[PDB]
């Protein structure tokens, strides 16, 4: 949501960084559009109709920033890797949307997601087997996260479940953008590893911050019966507010009245601060990863995009 | 259907061929089961529940036969390639079945197909980029065939449509099994190419022969409004039977009475022989591909499986 969107539009204080990155984003956009519009007309018509004019694409932007740490920043294979990351993101969405007349739309969305994966594999064949191995792991995790969310927490700790879902569904692909951007630019192993880990931590920050904003400002997750981190923390409390929330939150909610009452209870609970402290813990991890990288305007741009996101909910926000 | 099933069980007249191939099929089965049962328990439970105890797997068997033409037949990478082909086949089915309560089964089938593709990519990362490039093309074609079948013939020639659907949905993956089995065994380029082309031709033969059997012996395709090659040929005829079929076959059929009457008209038409002559034309292509390969019991086993299939419907069948 707003986190991943706002992140793309945090201005770099470095005008050349800005220009180089912008130029490489156009090249990503060109190659991506070529892939999305490749194949038989009847298939391409479908894929183009599902293609939602986006704006700024955070995952490829992160891959391009990560490449600034290697000897060949923004090179042709960095652009191609960024496209692979973005195509995988889109394929993922198309399969997600089908799960979240109508018999036709579902068939075609499934197939649009599949042909995107075929396009991505074509490009990966030119990037090398290490990219393919990394893709296999990343994509397997993304699929695992979607299945995990689909089956639910079952008998596990609900906060561990929530954390695992976000790490798999969201973190791993941002981590992958850092890994691939840096690796294809020929960065040092430690720097590749640091950018990967930074992307994982930032993925967590984006989603938790979004979840906090959703509740503390509509509460649309609540209506669905989707209880995110602040709600799960509040449900754990041995307080009258915790008890009343446990009584009420047995499933999705129905009238503005019950939703509104729950949102009021949540604001009376310790759930917001508990979720925020978890955000801070990931921000500490993110800063520890950036410690591994050389000082530079690109390092600080990465930091700023994390920081700016935390500041949407953080102290004196 | 019966064609691809019966093909696996045409006895090789070569007892050692039989033993070597059987041993390698066990190794395929082991590695396949390992992949299908890899990942988080909640995901593996789902994949195992969808895994339909099969029997004999034609596509990997064909890859193993094809490998008999190279310097390293049945080697570890031949086994691994055969597994990749079979996993792709299964993924394809899972996405097909969702298109051909219920909201849950669809979600999980989509995700089972996706995690299979992630497993396949893991193995391909060890097989090399040429395998990945070939996979990208093959899988893109398979997906194109499914989309083509989904959108329908639109304004194109219905027989060209039917032919394109079978070539893409079925032929390309059998062709891929021949290509990969031979390539990973280190066969000569001409032999790799011949086995690929032979697999494409055999895929056509299997499906047309199945379609003939369905009509000329229930007629279950007809009820669905699925008109296969013999029906499409009969619909083209400038005869009273062609005219009456054009009048009747405007969509799916409903009572045993109309279906039965159509099946009788089809038996009075020239549609069976026209479809059979198309089978013979692919059998000529298949024989021309085998001409490119050295004489051997494996060559004749490949021939026999084609021939045996044609003989299910062919002259004096």
């Amino acid at each position: 949501g707003v986190s991943t969107t706002g992140a793309s539009q945090v201005e770099f204080g470095d005008p050349e960084l800005t220009a180089r990155i912008n130029d490489a984003m156009v090249q990503v956009e060109e190659l991506l559009h070529t892939e999305l519009s490749s194949g038989e007309d009847f298939l391409v018509d479908i894929v183009m109709h599902l293609t939602r004019a986006g704006g700024k694409r955070f995952r490829p932007m992160f891959a391009l920033l990560a490449s600034e740490f290697g000897e060949k920043p923004l090179s042709e294979n960095v652009i191609k890797a960024a496209v692979v990351v973005e195509i995988t993101h889109l394929a993922t969405l198309y399969h997600d949307d089908v799960m979240d007349n109508a018999r036709w739309d579902n068939s075609v969305a499934i197939l649009a997601g599949d042909i995107l994966l075929a396009h991505a594999s074509g490009l990966m064949s030119q990037l090398g087997t290490d990219t393919v191995a990394h893709f296999a792991e990343t994509f397997g995790e993304l699929v695992t996260g979607q299945m995990r969310e689909t089956v639910g927490p079952r008998d596990t700790d609900p906060i561990e479940h929530y954390t695992n879902v976000i790490r798999e569904k969201t973190g791993v692909l941002i981590a992958s953008a850092g890994y691939l951007g840096a690796m294809h630019a020929g960065a040092a192993p430690e720097h590749i590893d640091a950018l990967k880990n930074f992307g994982a931590a930032v993925g967590m920050i984006f989603q938790i911050v979004d979840d906090i904003i959703d509740i503390f400002s509509p509460g649309t997750d609540l209506r669905e019966g989707v209880f995110t981190l602040p709600v799960l923390y509040a449900l754990r409390e041995d307080t009258p507010v915790g008890a009343e929330l446990r009584d009420i939150l047995t499933g999705p909610l129905e009238d503005d009245e019950t939703v509104n009452h729950v949102l009021e209870l949540l604001s009376q609970s310790g759930g917001r601060q508990a979720a925020l402290d978890e955000v801070y813990r990931y921000m500490d991890i993110a800063n520890a990863e950036l410690d591994r990288l050389p000082d530079s305007t690109v390092k600080e741009a990465l930091r700023n995009l994390a920081t700016f996101t935390v500041k949407r909910v953080g102290e004196g926000h």
